[PDB]
């Protein structure tokens, strides 16, 4: 992975619903079991992870809310 690559995967996917900029919950779900099938899981729920991701309460992940994924990942 890298910026550019996470970048393009969010793009891609968060594009079937929401808006490109926004995965929904179940966007980032399937997106989650794609890239990170273990990560996702780390030691909270899907709804734990959305909420805290979507700080904003939007509905969905932003591309910026989901930097804290990339964090999360990363470390």
């Amino acid at each position: 992975k890298s910026p550019e690559e996470l970048k393009g995967i969010f793009e891609k996917y968060a594009a079937k619903e929401g808006d490109p900029n926004q995965l929904s919950k179940e966007e980032l779900k399937l997106l989650l079991q794609t890239e990170f099938p273990s990560l996702l899981k780390g030691g909270s729920t899907l709804d734990e992870l959305f909420e805290e991701l979507d700080k904003n309460g939007d509905g969905e992940v932003s591309f910026e809310e989901f930097q804290v994924l990339v964090k999360k990942i990363s470390q």
